[PDB]
C-alpha cells in the first residue's frame, strides 16, 4: 500500500533550487536533481551536482544540444559511461555552452543504471516516488499559465503530452482532496511556490508528467 | 559477448514484406509493428503485417504521437498494451494520410504486454537483443543526401550524428568484406536500397544514432 503523500525535502535529499537562466538546460537540471538524492541516499551527502558538466560533456553523442535542449536519460548514460559528475561547487553553472571542462579530480557522484518508466503510467509514478526517489519527468510547459503560476494544484485545460521542460517530482499529496504532483523546477526560488510547482496528479496524465520518467540509480 | 557473429531474422520468417510509407511521416509506424509482427511469429507460428495505419490513426495525441508528422514507437507500444490489440494490415490498410480511428476488436491480429527500451548508444546490448529476443525498433539519422542513394554494401557517412529523424527496424547483424553492419529494415518500398534494407555501420561509434534509442515489444503466454 503506497503512503498518501511523500516528500523528498522532508527526507533531505532535496538541493536549493536553481536558476537555468536564458539556457535550456532544464533536462540537465532534472537529471542533476534525480542523481543528488541517489547520492544523498548512498553516502548521507547532499551535494548539488553539475548541470554545467551535463550541457557542456553530454553533448551530440548523447544525441544533447546543450542550451538547446536534451533527455534525462542520456544524461544519466553519460555520467555512467564518463565514470562520474563533477560537483556544482567545481564545475559552476554558467547558463551557456562552454567546452568540456570534466575532471576525474572533482568527481562527486557515479550512476551505474537508470530506468525509464512505462509511458503515461501516474500508479506506476507514484510507486517509483515513494519507493525509489525523485523522478526525472518532462512535462508540457508550454502554456502562459505556467509562467504565471503562484501556489495551489496547477491544471491547463490546453495542456498536452507535447512535453518540452525537463523537471524533477519530489513528493506527491492532495491539496483538500486536490491530488499533486509535487515539482522541483529549475526557473529560480521566486518561480512559483519558492521554485515548486503542484501538477494535477490522476488527471489523464496531465501535462504529459508521466509521459517520459526515468531515475538513475549508484552501485552498492 | 557469447551471441552468434550474424543473425538475420528473414532465414526465421520473422519479418514481413517491406513496406512503402510514402509522403507521410510514419516511420515510426512501421518500426513498431515490424518489431511486433516478429513477436507475433515467435509466439503463434503466423506472419501478418499488422496495421502502420491503425497507429498513424489512434496513437495519437495521447502518445506524443502526430500521424503523419511523427510519433514514437515506444508510446505505439503503450498504445496497443492500453487499447488491448492492433488490427492486421489487411483489415486496416494503410493510406499515407492522417484518418480518424478506425480500429476494430473484430480485426485484431495482435497484442502486446510490454516493451522495454535499450541503454543508449550500447551497441553491444543492441547486438544481444537482437539476437536473444528478435528484431528492435530504433531511430536513424537519415538526413544525409548519402542515405537515399545508397544502394549497396555497408554504409558509412561520416557527416552522420546521433541526431535521429527516422524510425526503422534493425532485424540482423553481420560483417561483409570486413565491416561489421546492421540489417535494418526501411519502410521506402524494394525500390530503396537492397530491396528496402540497408546495412549500417556497427561498432562505428553509435553511427548515425542506430544504438541511441532502441526498443522491443514483447507478448505474453497469458
Ligand atoms: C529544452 N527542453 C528540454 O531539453 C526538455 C526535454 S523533456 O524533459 O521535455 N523530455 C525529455 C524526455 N523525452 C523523451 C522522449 C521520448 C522518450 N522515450 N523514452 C524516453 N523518452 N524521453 C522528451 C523530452
Ligand atoms: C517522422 N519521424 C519519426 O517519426 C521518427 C522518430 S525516431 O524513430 O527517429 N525516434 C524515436 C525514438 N525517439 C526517442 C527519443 C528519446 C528517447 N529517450 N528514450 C527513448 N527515446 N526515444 C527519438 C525519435
Amino acid at each position: 500500500i503506497l503512503p498518501d503523500s511523500v516528500d523528498w525535502r522532508e527526507k533531505g535529499c532535496v538541493t536549493e533550487v536553481k536558476y537555468q537562466g536564458s539556457c535550456g538546460a532544464c533536462w540537465a537540471f532534472s537529471a542533476v536533481g534525480a542523481l543528488e538524492a541517489q547520492l544523498k541516499l548512498k553516502t548521507g551527502k547532499l551535494v548539488s551536482l553539475s548541470a554545467q558538466n551535463l550541457v557542456d560533456c553530454s553533448t551530440e553523442k548523447y544525441g544533447n544540444k546543450g542550451c538547446n535542449g536534451g533527455f534525462m536519460t542520456t544524461a544519466f548514460q553519460y555520467i555512467i559511461d564518463n565514470k562520474g559528475i563533477d560537483s556544482d561547487a567545481s564545475y559552476p553553472y554558467k547558463a551557456m555552452d562552454q567546452k568540456c571542462q570534466y575532471d576525474s579530480k572533482y568527481r562527486a557522484a557515479t550512476c551505474s543504471k537508470y530506468t525509464e518508466l512505462p509511458y503515461g503510467r501516474e500508479d506506476v509514478l507514484k510507486e517509483a516516488v515513494a519507493n525509489k526517489g525523485p523522478v526525472s519527468v518532462g512535462v508540457d510547459a508550454r502554456h502562459p499559465s505556467f509562467f504565471l503560476y503562484r501556489s495551489g494544484v496547477y491544471y491547463e485545460p490546453s495542456c498536452t503530452q507535447n512535453v518540452n521542460h525537463g523537471v524533477l517530482v519530489v513528493g506527491y499529496g492532495d491539496l483538500n482532496g486536490k491530488e499533486y504532483w509535487l515539482v522541483k523546477n529549475s526557473w529560480g526560488h521566486n518561480f512559483g511556490e519558492e521554485g515548486y510547482i503542484r501538477m494535477a496528479r490522476n488527471k489523464g496524465n496531465h501535462c504529459g508528467i508521466a509521459s517520459f520518467p526515468s531515475y538513475p540509480e549508484i552501485h552498492h
